[PDB]
């Protein structure tokens, strides 16, 4: 039961000692994040554990991180762990390999553009006030909110209608077919029970893919994947799909409603989470959220609509949210399968290693951050943001694998932000979990969820 | 890939020829139904067939089929097919085995008995008000209604008021949190993509039932089995049981939380289907609907309210309903595992075939039946009712384990009609597929659904 | 992954405290012997583990373990573990479970008969000559011998001319086509790569039983069943058998040769195994060695040939025998699954454990032995033979489930020592592993094959 | 269950109608060459079927042919079936993929040099005399040889001795530890239980990787991996192999000990089985055998033994071997995976696909050869040695992939001919089969073992 448990050993990498089939998963109970510092801490730079049999090599040193990410991403890593079992969904780009990807970044980049972005934010801007609305609604009645659904009805507002054209007050009509489905959406927890299970048998994915059961749910899928044939046979992320294929291989039917699906998979519960985290920070440091409310009319007078270029300009609203990134990279590591034999920077590595980057770690490395547990927006001034190695700070990662929404997420969570603190104020509650403490599951989110007292200005 | 492919060539039992691994499951691509019949002409009174390795000795002969499910029903022939992947659900009483399954008809009996049945009556009369409000609504505005909603929502309004006390209106509020779950409990069918699968590989059930995927979802379960807990710690199914536990050993939690899924799951479709098909009947025979009606008012003069002693008055509905469960036994096909090897009135039977009683095509054998595929409700008529052999008709399936909710399931869809006949009559509609065709899946229901123009009286 | 443990805490049973999926099988890498040992120091006379998620229950009690071997054998206790994947072996005695084991012991247990025995035993007899013939030539060239070829060869020569009439000098002869196949017919070792494997994924049985990959190798039966065809068809296990059918159903043909095949695989390598450690044991202890030699000459004036009468004549002889059977039990444990719920000396059991007595361990309990590492021919005479408890000391087991081959391998083994202690003498060597060490694999043996020094009397 | 069996009717190339999971296979009941045949004359030159849901492209033109083995070899077809479970025999150079087995077939190809082979033939020449006086032996004494026996003996006296150093008479010596072993290593019936199982379940084979169970026995490979760590610790290929890491990088340990398994394996049984073919049409055409003998005696005066040179000198011998080599393809097909998406010769070939050049079938074309079930050797004369397409011929493949053991395979085989033929004569026998019928498993080689009369000259 101990196939490859002797690879880092015989290398020489330190690490944990390996129990048979389970490899290290038994230290996942405490989290990927708690599991990545104590190994940072102990073993140094570099070091290796097993996940089943599978030997993952975490490195944590700048130069070697970028010939990873960067320089040998066509060449050698090029991948993202094997993910299964995936159904149809093994044509959407996150999960599509070598070549397929290629082709498949190729024929999406121009579609999260500046430009293509700037002609999106009108759309956007309109469930802002949607937000704003299930907001003060919330905010006349004394009652604590539970931000995850004020906000995870904001993410679905823009998600649908900025992917399909449909414009839903989801919060409001929480029972339109639309709306029931892509709540089901939702990021996948890599220690819950299933998941688990995939990485102890890792061989019973073939099983699973042959039964025909996916982690995208075969009901989910089914009711988009004809939706959009109603939508197709009749400035959104859909519509500029299909002018793609108005011409590599222009983009096929199915291929396309598997690209608009991992958008709502790679953007629903991630910009959720964030605005959440962000609003927790906000809340539980007064003076920070007074800052910015001071930015906003400024930049705004008189509660003004945020526009593309107005969002581009306040610099205090950027170094909360990459500050709020810093503390709570939803990710927590970034991953690439080794697909050669190599030696970076030095070091050997050998075909079919997951190496890995644990960024939740590398963020709150007192190395590289000073009181890397406080809340300081000030790292990301001006004056600072130039001592920020931008291979520690990978809140999207780096390279062309990076995250293809990232100047989307980042507009999108900047107008939620900026429309709601025009209007509203946000103080703790005595219900507020303080301090924040994150859930030990397989997801960077809070153990309890975030509520917090919203007063209208 | 012939693991016992011989055995009823050797048995000297006829059938048709199998294929490696498929057996004869390439043969139900007309369903099980229509490939009861063709097995039940080509050769006679008793054959063999394979669903994958899997033998199933079909019967047809009513003594032997007496032996089966009465005599040696203790014995020899006490479970049905294995039927997995099912976690905790292996308590539920209809896939429960042996020993553990007496425990629970005997726990559970006391719940299904007349006296306590006519307790329940007012609680089912209940949502007859609210069904036929649901349908002036339908008929008030000119449009042709589609049964299989307003029916499956009275399924659904009765199943929960009599096993957990809740009442909801559920074509009404359809987001109460209970009616969104209980929804997702239909009956299975096997010969959907999974199912036929699981025939083929049977091997994979332990593969399955180790992933902790359940054919019962693992998030329905999820949210009753904690729903029950408020409900339990705070003249209805899921209160006779909390009694039967204030005493075999009494029903234990989990084994209780069981029996009420298993309820929702083997009354909800089942009536739901069997209410469509007799209103499909009586639209498409008015004279039959015109005399029912007429039945109706007689014993209850003024749109009377129905009680459980005018129900069992009314002999017309005894017969048509009787009628209507000849042509559409929902269930198809009776099956009992033959756990030791025996001989029954003269055949040998070895360990381990599947028995199966093909139902849908004795109802429709022409050697017991005149005419029939006619709806002819006079066969059950007094005078006739006699002529009928019971080993013959078993739409609820005869012995110990026939439907414990038999008695339950009858006067239930019998209030419905009645209410719904009193105040409204039902003619087709030019979209009414005439004649009705049975969907070739494997479940016996319409291919399209009935829809039918509802008028007021 | 941990279904069920949670058993043991539950019913207040104590234990080591497992891994997930793993169970407790990381504490067999000290054998079964020693994991035995120190649960039973530990936590008293009852505890539970789990190989993988199958919780086992051990007993140390003797009224208790009455009841599971011999009182509650038919009702509760009737078959041993599962084992897998076993094919068409599914018929041999001692795999086969419920109704069809007892037919199989039924039809089988007048072939193990006294009268039978002593009927066999001119054929047996005839390859002892044999083995002193082997022996000498060994003797006669100064060289230390090693017992397990020798008398492995032994165990052979007698399991072939007893079970199908084939006389063979298969140290000799060593390509006989009977005799290569015959060899590969050793005991399982279940601490070996593959069955450590089945323990932690049993769910991976019923694939490799549907790939016809057998435990029992696929090529060695497929000589068998057909060198049996050639036998029938023109005072042995095998006709003895012939005759069973010449009349519950008489033996089927492979039913016959399943249990040849059987009766192999249990009296191959547990008498070469015994026959060495007996050897070992007297050569280490010489006084024992020239007692016995005296006792032979005694009873045998002449190197007179031993009869079966004279074999029961000898008790030194037979507490030599029973006293290396106390230290090596090389069945190790004794294991019965539980297939109802119950309470045995007042301890609730639940479906589906399985009940273990560990027997290596009870016959070195200091509790019921003095001095229990020591070779003490002595607690076995007719003074003491009486305060033994026949449940403590189960060296082929207790009940209706015992040994059906215990008088045939205890007069075996008997006549072997006789010839061959009439003849040598048996000296230790430098190379002699003293103190002999157990493997810590799956099966009780020498860590070091025995070698030692044979003189010519 | 149908998995891309669309794709051969959506790409609109012709072929058989599939069944679902099993696709085509229940059309192999005749063998790969019986089945290759009938969908030639069927569907022309380009066909489609599907093991199991494994979509194979026929493919019988000879420019498109040589695109697939020579130009796009190392592009897109580089890699032949995933076949498994392999273990440790991923490292032989017929089972690596991709840049892996470059790295092989470079560090081998300068073993298989005509420099080196003429090195090995005085060895190979040796057991030439072993083959003749085993046959003496057999040619004395009158009794028809089966001649799989005696050539199979001599296959093995070679494939030992030049690539591991030992010296054995295999046929006098049948209990040498190595000749056991080593004959257990025979080419793979692809249609037999398992590997049939294999094509139908390929989601088993990382199940049984995981279980340690290997095509390649578990314990022929332990034996031989260790005993060439005895031969290494203290002219032949196993030596030009030890050499070749005394300078990519240098073969491993186990890397070497793989190479030589897979040389058994790929010289044993195809030498065996060719030589047989061969003896039984020069037996059956006795015109061709005399012949070949005069010629024989021509450039060997007076019994001479052959040498490298006169070898190559005989062209009869030539013709006649590469004329059975014509009947007898004993691979059948050549097959490689297709890894991208291609348009070879304006055929768009998707990924995934195995495409398959029916070798069998294409020497057997009435097309591209007259009278094609003759053995004629003249139409391998430099006359028409020039009318055959070496795509089309094809008994070892073209291309970079192609049998790296090819001049050793027919230098091996020419000196066997020419010895046995100096000396001995070989006539039918009445139990001789004529016509020779191909056996329909999976392996091409006589249904009948090839029996002949042997008279010495
Ligand atoms: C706060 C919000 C978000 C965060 C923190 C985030 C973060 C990330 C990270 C860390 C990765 C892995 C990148 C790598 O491997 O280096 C990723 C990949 C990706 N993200 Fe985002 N993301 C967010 C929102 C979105 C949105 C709105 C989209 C909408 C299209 C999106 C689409 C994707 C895709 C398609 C990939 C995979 C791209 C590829 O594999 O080529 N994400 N994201
Ligand atoms: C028209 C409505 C229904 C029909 C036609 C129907 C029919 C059947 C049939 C044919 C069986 C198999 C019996 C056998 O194997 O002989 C069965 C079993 C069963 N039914 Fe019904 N049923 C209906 C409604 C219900 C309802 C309302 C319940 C509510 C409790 C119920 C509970 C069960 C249970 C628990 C079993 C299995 C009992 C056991 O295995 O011991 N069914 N039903
Ligand atoms: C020193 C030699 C032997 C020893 C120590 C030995 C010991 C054992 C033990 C401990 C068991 C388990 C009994 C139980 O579960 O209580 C057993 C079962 C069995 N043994 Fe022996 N045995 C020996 C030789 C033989 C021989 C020569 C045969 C020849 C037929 C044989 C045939 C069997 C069979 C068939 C069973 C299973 C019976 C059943 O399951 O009903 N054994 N043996
Ligand atoms: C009559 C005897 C033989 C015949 C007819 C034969 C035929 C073949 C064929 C048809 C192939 C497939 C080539 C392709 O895919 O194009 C092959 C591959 C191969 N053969 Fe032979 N072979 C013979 C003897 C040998 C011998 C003596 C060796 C000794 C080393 C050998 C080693 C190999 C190897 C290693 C491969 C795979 C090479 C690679 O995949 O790169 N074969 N053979
Ligand atoms: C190496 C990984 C990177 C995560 O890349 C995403 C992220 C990251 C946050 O949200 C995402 C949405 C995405 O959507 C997509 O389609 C594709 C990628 C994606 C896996 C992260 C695992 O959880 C853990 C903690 C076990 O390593």
């Amino acid at each position: 039961g101990t196939h490859s448990h002797g690879l880092f050993k015989k290398l020489g990498i330190p690490g944990p000692t390996p129990l048979p089939f389970l490899g290290n998963i038994l230290s996942y109970h405490k989290g990927f994040c708690m599991f990545d510092m104590e190994c940072h801490k102990k073993y140094g730079k570099v070091w290796g554990f097993y996940d089943g049999q599978q030997p993952v090599l975490a490195i944590t040193d700048p130069d070697m991180i970028k010939t990873v990410l960067v320089k040998e991403c066509y060449s050698v890593f090029t991948n993202r762990r094997p993910f299964g079992p995936v159904g149809f969904m093994k044509s959407a780009i996150s999960i599509a390999e070598d070549e397929e990807w290629k082709r498949l970044r190729s024929l999406l980049s121009p579609t999260f553009t500046s430009g293509k972005l700037k002609e999106m934010v009108p759309i956007i801007a309109q469930y802002g006030d949607v937000l704003v609305r299930n907001l003060r609604r919330e905010a006349e009645t004394g009652k604590p909110v539970t931000l995850k659904d004020v906000f995870g009805a904001y993410s679905m507002d823009v998600i649908t209608s900025t992917s399909f054209g449909v414009n839903i007050d989801s919060l409001n009509n929480p029972q339109d077919p639309f709306v029931e489905n892509t709540k089901k959406l939702l990021r996948f927890d890599f220690l819950d029970p299933f998941f688990l299970s995939i990485t102890v048998f890792p061989f019973l994915i073939p099983i699973l893919e042959v039964l025909n059961i996916c982690v995208f749910p075969r009901e989910v899928t089914n009711f988009l994947r004809k939706s959009v044939k109603r939508m197709k046979e009749s400035v959104d992320f859909l519509q500029l799909m299909i002018d793609s294929q108005n011409s590599h291989k222009a983009l096929s039917d199915l291929e396309l409603v598997a690209q608009s699906i991992i958008f709502i998979f790679a953007g629903y519960e991630t910009t959720s989470s964030v605005l959440s985290f962000i609003m927790y920070e906000l809340a539980t440091h007064p003076d920070v959220q007074q800052k910015l409310q001071e930015e906003i009319d400024a930049v705004l007078p008189n509660k003004a609509p945020p526009t593309y270029d107005t969002v581009l300009q306040m610099e205090y609203l950027d170094m909360v949210v990459n500050e709020t990134l810093r503390l709570f990279p939803i990710a927590m590591r970034l991953e690439r399968v080794c697909k050669k034999d190599v030696e970076i920077n030095g070091m050997f590595i050998p075909k079919g290693v997951v190496v890995m980057i644990p960024s939740y770690a590398l963020h709150r490395d007192p190395k590289y951050w000073t009181e890397p547990e406080k809340f300081l927006p000030e790292r990301f001034s001006k004056k600072n943001k130039d001592n920020i190695d931008p291979y520690i700070y990978t809140p999207f990662g780096s390279g062309p694998r990076n995250c293809i929404g990232m100047r989307f997420a980042l507009m999108n969570m900047k107008l939620a932000l900026i429309r709601v603190l025009q209007n509203f104020s946000f103080k703790p509650c005595k219900e507020t979990q303080i301090p924040l403490k994150l859930s030990l599951g397989g997801l960077l989110q809070p153990e309890k969820p975030v509520v917090l007292k919203v007063e209208s200005r």
